[PDB]
């Protein structure tokens, strides 16, 4: 259960082992999450465990205080350096589990990202405080006074963001993250309104780890995109997901989403 | 199997099979440069696997079974000095003895068919219309494709080929959807050596004597579509370009020849 | 002490602290991520020179007096892989029980207050009118400011820090003139790891339940200064803006909301 | 003759050796060919025995096809890192040698490159198709209809394609290479119509090897110029090497050829 | 009082030694200068020995020429490569030593630079060889008129130029360096007149090494600014530093100095 | 002979000579910035061979018999180090006791004299006109100067400054057609690092009181021509531009002054 933080497979019979051992082959319970120049993994038993336990509590609030690290040390970045040239180009294989079913955020929702976007000062923030949900994961974003009031979880990294989600997903709960600012500030590449193009690839492969779980998991994204520009940018975004809501003066100004009969 | 972290530091070594983490590429192993990364397709492998799926009752199920086996068929090799030793590599342009073709079009080279068009530009659905065996789903968000349909999701480029040479090669007929990871993960209006990954990936279908179908939207502004897509053109055996999901411009190059067509 | 050349390379010694040269923080270390550098806090060394601080009868000559305490108090972790460990890292967003404010403003948010504007503009002379106990002086050339007035120079981000969270836990009121240094180096129309360097210390000061007053120059051109200084303001707690020597705007979040100002 | 794939120098008695035994000093039979940041290197004696035998040969198109291996064999990238450093901005000396004189492709056409030059689409590959060529080395072109019936040879990498022209120009031969599509992809530097200015170099280069060997090259190049910068691009590239051919639209539209006597 | 070349820290306790011996941590001696990416180190012993045996000498012509390598060995390149992560974003603290009284460049002036800035051949050599100094130390600009009869001493690295002006200076003799062009040259980071904002705060930590030390040293710098942004450059440049002289054509047209009491 | 691999790697090693592997010039070597690259002059090998190429009955077979000679005149020290310890280095500005000169003009500053302009200006041609003794080819393509006439080819940057070093130290005239291979791999509107390379060679051929003529085709556009040749024109002693095979500009540095040329 513990992670290999610094030392690596360097034997063909160590590079056989589990990505949590410092190996280059995933074991069947992990799922690896390509971001940027990253490559993290998601350990589904972790991931189960935690969700079950949550799930079949009496005290779900209580028994989450109680296992923050637990829950956090669901996804990890493993250690071996060779991933990126063992599984070139990596992404995240687009599956609907059988017998998904969604009512939640919208019914008939595909599995995956839904994403509220906007420009700065667009009101996304709060747009979470009134939409139904049971967390926000606050990620990045400068303390303000959703982090003093609110049903908040504030965390450092994206593992523990990714983590929080996925297990609160998993569970039956509604996750959001607020926000994947440092995805956008992180993320370099070729530019296709000024967006860093693998901007798109990571929200895809995130959006694919969701779809992969049967969970939904909203997420708050500021692309950064000029005036002239937004429109392409959002487009694009909305292609890479499962659903877009659009902030604008703090109201909803656009909101699509694919679903299991159609696309909306 | 394939060698994964331990590459030859002898002149011994050095002249091993790619496989085996030599540099010199054994009778049957093709180098794949992609970029600035370097892959290598076993045709002896790849055969072999192409015999075991042509008498399968499904080609999908075959494939989720047989993992092991499509990782040996396309690997990364592991030896590190490969693009100093082969300089500005890429696939000799070759027709096997005996090649026919009447998919998708007559007489049509082997090589890629690139299905190409801008954000929604209808190139998945386009795929419908092309009587496939099946769509290998990569780097793509789950979609109403992925649940009702007759694909393969597929995780990193090795597998995306390796699926699409097996099923070509045992007479079947394999569309990639999308080549997106490409497009992004590839940089040097667009960056020069996704023309050269298209020449190579094409040039061993037309070694293998096969055609591949395979989605690219590159992302080109609406200035610089026009050159974007002759490069691309200029890049592979054939090319249909979409917008508003409608063929507006096709070109293939034929084994005697060229046709080009023109629509909306 | 700190270690500073010798960093793990066994799994056992990776499980010690930061300061000891391992990759995971003690229960008082929190890591603080700047553009490609991480540095630490530890906030029992803190809180110690904080107490001590407190009983002094001059802040300026303790500090001269402690170079050893403050190089203890926020230091640069020496081992490499704390980037790959901790993906994106971003500090969370906090608020400890009890917080009350009257300065800069009523109920601000702990975290940064930013003093902004060009060349010239104002902002050092600015800090007079702050009813500040000192001003730390950081990559600025020795101006009138440094031989008549409360200042304390210093050389590099660890101790303007460090010398600012001493300062403010043990309530006294800090500024830093100025991040100049953090304009500069910072790179990746203003590079955006400047804006999440910010948020990070802003959410270190957070943590603390402290406010930093802190001056930046950000370089930018007239044409794209109200972009910048949004980005800006939504990166921390506070931003007050100035032209030819008087405030031209103002944002501040509060613990229940926001406020914002309007000058000339 | 076999020649260093891992094993480099570490000694200065082994630095002294030959580049083909991994050592950093040429044997008099290495020249060195410098294209963009690679060095390579041709063995006059492999060639000269090569050339020799095609052109003393009987039946020189079986030689050919019994020697394939051999023949490629005499060109190689040498293995050892210090060359850079050792030989500054490495070009290749401008030499002519004695009793020189040429008929092809005209009448005393100065030994180096005849590139045959011009857009995607204008007519290379087909004009060479119609010069009185012996063979058509194609590298790095997509398979076309000049790949299944026409007098080709197929080739990987730069070093079988300068290989196989070097022999079959020294054996009296007349050799062109269809095309240097992967060095204009390949080479960046600082740009002058947009074109990296390595480029230039390369092709100069290369020239000047085939001037030291007596020898004419013909060799497709599209060098990728916007319409508005092509004139000077094309005159840069005439300036860097022996003769040029422009192709537009399927017919040469200017021809320019340094002569033993002049300059047409 | 030799300098450690190749051999740097490896354990905690050769961590701990001075620059000078290779460790990490500066004696109560060293000063170090970041400029740019480089990290020097003044030792002030070793220029006070120089400057005091100036300034006493019965002979000091004599004594500079017999002592030039003992001179230039004041200011040195630390071996030990962890210095930018130890001391991140290093500056030089602004300092005023108590006492500092100055009449030259102008009365009252701030200690720091006094930079002589202007375009190409606007007259700055010129202009020094007419101000009353001591000696031009002649670094990065070509042999011109001002290297055969004037009182010049030429040099050729940092090291060698900021040793001599601080040692000239802090024996009370009056030096200028003509010029900073490989700073300009070799210094580039984010741009903000196309200038390398890096370079303003290397002047700053220049800058800030003569305020600590009590001396004014005179700097000539072309900065390379288009006619359109000169005037924001050089405000740029005057606010990095203690005083700057404006050169147009030959004449001086603008100048402004910082002063202990004002700003002039 | 020259250290080609093995460096120093001890203190004691470091004193060493830069011929010998070690980091400290000895009391004839001259280091020479050029761009990334630092080479070596040894002035007693070079009035060594200055003495023998005197008293040749042909310099052009001296060079040719001896290039083990030239090798050891001009060579690429092994050592890692000397960018770290020779910061921003440069050449010393200095002119030798006793020097006069007449050519290429009155009292000309010892230096290069740059022939500068675009292609076919008549650069090469215009150096007939000069009563050199002989043309140092490099980086050329093979023309008709290379068969009919004086000229010594040679392949990189060490021959071509050694075999111009020896010759003008022994009282000959040279000039090096081209300097191409500086403009095109020097990389940092044209790189800033040209100029500080010219300026770090003029200085050599200063200390040496030595003119060494230079062409140089910097391709720049029609547009910033004018700031580029300035640019160029105060790096070094004396430049002339051609246009269309006619002088339109030219500067010379002299000992007491400068001269200034205006043509067509
Ligand atoms: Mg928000
Ligand atoms: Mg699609
Ligand atoms: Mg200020
Ligand atoms: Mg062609
Ligand atoms: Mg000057
Ligand atoms: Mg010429």
């Amino acid at each position: 259960e513990t992670v290999a933080l610094v030392v690596e497979a360097t034997t063909e019979a160590e590079a056989k082992k589990s990505l949590r051992e410092g190996g280059l082959v995933p074991a069947a319970h992990e799922i690896m999450i390509p971001v940027g120049n990253m490559i993290l993994a998601v350990d589904t038993q972790v991931l189960d465990k935690c969700a079950l336990a949550l799930a079949a509590s009496d005290d779900p609030g209580r028994w989450f205080a109680e296992n923050e690290s637990l829950i956090h040390s669901t996804v990890f970045a493993p250690v071996a350096k060779g991933l990126h040239r063992v599984y070139p180009l990596l992404s995240v294989r687009p599956e609907v589990p059988a017998g998904y079913e969604a009512s939640w955020p919208t019914q008939d929702h595909m599995p995956g990202l839904h994403l509220v976007v906007g420009g700065t000062g667009a009101g996304k923030s709060s747009y979470l405080a009134s939409q139904d949900l049971t967390l926000v994961i606050r990620w990045g974003e400068p303390a303000e006074r959703f982090d003093v009031e609110g049903a908040t979880h504030a965390v450092s990294d994206l593992n523990e963001a990714l983590a929080v989600a996925f297990v609160m997903a998993r569970a039956g709960y509604r996750p959001a993250i607020d926000s994947f600012r440092n995805l956008v500030f992180g993320i370099e590449s070729a530019a296709g309104g000024g967006i860093s193009t693998a901007l798109y690839s990571a929200m895809t492969a995130i959006n694919n780890v969701c779809s992969r779980l049967g969970i939904v998991v909203m997420v708050v994204v500021n692309p950064m995109a000029t005036e002239a520009k937004a429109e392409l940018v959002y487009n694009n975004m909305a292609a890479s997901v499962a659903g877009m809501t659009v902030l604008m003066d703090g109201a909803v100004s656009k909101q699509t989403v694919r679903t299991l009969s159609g696309r909306t």
